[PDB]
């Protein structure tokens, strides 16, 4: 199938950034949900999971695991990875910061309830004082609609996804970043993104 | 300077994989060690650290942070990232597995002493039963000297580095993987790698 096939639980988890990037690229995709231990064991026994873990994406004859490998391939394939290696260096630097903050926020519910408060205060401080200032500064410096190269790249999508999660986590964290507010509304208005934001899409709930 | 400039503590930590890749590529580099809080604050105040953290590498007019961004740029620049995006997909999938295991092993000393035993047993199980079998299988399947494309790529260097750390951590973990033993000796014998393995190089101690 030329539709990529996404193997994961029926949940956001580690697959959601790949759903976002495919949706932004206008690429229809199929999901095969892991609903049982037998589902996972079959993928493992069939040799489909190089390190016995999901996300796995079947695409272009490959069985790709590791979300960073999956995202890199999708971004290159659909021209969302910039035009040269210096542009990719900016995209990667920006993207890695976003993934680090996203990981901290996701880790809050996997962490035991008695440490969730302490890691929540830390995640909020890092959001307000380390990560969002860096991206506000990028947008303020060049004044362009997109993070890199004055055109849509993968990291605009990664940032929108993060901004949506911040709004779920604590909407007040966004109030002091006006260029990021405007960015969120702009990227949300891209036709493929608008479609993915609508109820009924493959976007997964919190 | 066309020598890249590596900003970090005088320690392996998160900079060592970049030292390895530059050394394997035959690229002379300069180190500027953070020896004081003033050193770090200056980098931060001067706007050199996008997310206020090191590693940072000055290269080709850029101030690159996030080790994955740094490594991606160095690999592309010095032709250690394969020849097409499908080859990069394999390189990335392999590399991400290696980084995940390396992180677990590094985390053992940062973790408090009273949990080091439990995470050590887990790291050893993952080494023996998840990660090293995957790479033994890659080498066994194609029987070639290198992981990807039958030529040296970044991930051969990442794997050698991991194999050296496994040998420090618990040398018995390697005994059942004969193709990985042979791989370690082969990659160690590359002229640029031999040089980096010699006492007196910029390779950092444990
Ligand atoms: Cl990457």
């Amino acid at each position: 199938a030329e539709k990529p096939k996404l193997h994961y639980f029926n949940a956001r988890g580690r697959m959601e950034s790949t759903r976002w990037l495919l949706a932004a690229a206008g690429v229809e995709f199929e999901e095969k949900f892991i609903k049982s231990a037998e589902d996972l064991d079959k993928l493992r026994n069939d040799g489909y999971l190089m390190f016995q873990q999901v996300p796995m994406v079947e695409i272009d004859g490959m069985k790709l695991v590791q979300t960073r490998a999956i995202l890199n391939y999708i971004a290159s394939k659909y021209n969302l990875y910039g035009k040269d290696m210096k542009e990719r260096a900016l995209i990667d630097m920006y993207s890695e910061g976003i993934l680090d903050l996203t990981e901290m926020i996701i880790q809050l519910v996997i962490c035991p309830p008695d440490q969730r408060e302490a890691k929540t205060a830390l995640a909020k401080d890092r959001t307000k004082n380390r990560y969002l200032p860096a991206f506000e500064k990028v947008l303020k410096s060049h004044g362009q609609d997109y993070l890199v190269g004055n055109r849509l790249t993968r990291v605009d999508i990664h940032l929108l996804e993060l901004l949506l999660y911040v709004e779920e986590f604590d909407a007040s964290l966004l109030t002091s970043f006006p260029l990021l507010k405007a960015f969120k509304s702009r990227i949300s208005s891209l036709p493929n993104v608008k479609k993915f934001l609508q109820p009924g899409s493959q976007r997964k709930p919190a």
